[PDB]
DNA sequence: AGGCGTCG
DNA sequence: CGACGCCT
């Protein structure tokens, strides 16, 4: 790190017109910024200096020379002293509430993790779970209690339907130590895209692993989605496993290609991906790979038979998963 | 970039 | 339906 105070101020600006202000324009600017500033190869002296680069203007410059003369930013000293902001922005934490929902509770006067165990009435049902679990799902699972969970996922899922065919991706599948929660890619022949779909293959998974009382709670569930709670097992020990986040996908057979490619990758991988995809003029999905056509209009997909597949159709050196980072 | 599921 | 929150 050559740069990090830099950085680490302005994806904290950055956060601040997400989560308060919610000007996405601003929130977006200071993350372009953030990133090409992090792979600059030279020390910043001056904000004069730091506006050569693309994305950074005049009110990114005129912050990292304040920065750089004082040692600090007055906007965030008093950002991070505003008591609303930081309330508003602290409940943005809790998974199902967002922007819009923390404001409104601020608004009236919730603001603590307390208040809000006094005003679960306020709460659906995604975010008074993400509430229960709050502390836990701040905790990161170590790749070890990772290969416990994937055995159990895998073991159940054939015990169902041995033409069951189950991934973790996410961080796991791309090599990691530990990882925010389990992402698991699921397919089974019965879907297909040619098919009239079939939203009860997800369901069985679900139900049986959650009679193993393995899945604890459901935050949403759908044909192809499920995003929920699990835990692993402990007989009379106190400090049972921390409750995990869970992220199910049912894709189908014919489509796991561009499905593990989404659920591996990386949201920012994804997307600079997702952007060459258009360049060269083609549609990446989680299903498929269509090419662009006119002046706005996708057609037919074009057939992959591996990852490697879809990256020869925009030209790229295959991205070992391990890399997609 | 692209899209799934919830809310009202 | 749009807006929101979430997934990578
Ligand atoms: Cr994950």
């Amino acid at each position: 790190t050559l740069n990090g105070g830099i950085t680490d101020m302005l994806v904290e600006l950055a956060n601040f017109e997400k989560n308060v202000s919610q000007a996405i324009h601003k929130y977006n600017a200071y993350r372009k910024a953030a990133s090409v500033i992090a792979k600059y190869p030279h020390k910043i002296k001056s904000g004069a200096e730091a506006k050569k680069l693309p994305g950074v203007g005049t009110k990114i410059a005129e912050k990292i020379d304040e920065f750089l003369a004082t040692g600090k930013l007055r906007k965030l000293e008093k950002i991070r002293q505003d008591d609303t902001s930081s309330s508003i922005n602290f409940l943005t934490r809790v998974t199902g509430i967002g922007p819009s929902a923390a404001r409104k509770l601020v608004d009236e006067g919730i603001k603590t993790l307390e208040d809000l165990r006094k005003n679960e009435d306020k709460l659906n049902h995604h975010q008074r779970i993400g509430l229960k679990y709050f502390e836990d799902f701040e905790k990161r699972i170590p790749r070890e209690e990772m290969l416990q969970m994937q055995d159990i996922v895998l073991n159940e899922v054939k015990k169902l339907d041995p033409e069951y065919i189950a991934t973790v991706c996410g961080s796991f599948r791309r090599g990691a130590e530990s990882s925010g929660d389990m992402d698991v890619l699921l397919t089974h022949p019965n879907f297909t895209s040619e098919s009239s779909k079939q939203p009860k293959l997800l369901h069985r998974v679900v139900e049986q692993l959650q009679k193993v009382r393995f899945i604890t709670d459901t935050l949403s569930k759908g044909e192809t989605k499920f995003m929920g709670v699990c835990q692993l097992p402990s007989e009379n020990d106190e400090n049972e496993y921390p409750h995990r986040r869970i992220d199910i996908r049912l894709i189908p057979k014919d489509q796991y290609y561009c499905g593990v490619l989404y659920f591996t990758g990386s949201d920012i991988f994804n997307k600079n991906m997702r952007a060459h995809a258009l360049e060269k003029g083609f549609t990446i999905n989680e299903y498929t790979i269509r090419p662009l056509g006119v002046t706005g209009v996708a057609g037919e997909p074009l057939p992959v038979d591996s990852e490697q597949d879809i990256f020869d159709y925009i030209q790229w050196r295959y991205r070992e998963p391990k890399d997609r980072s």
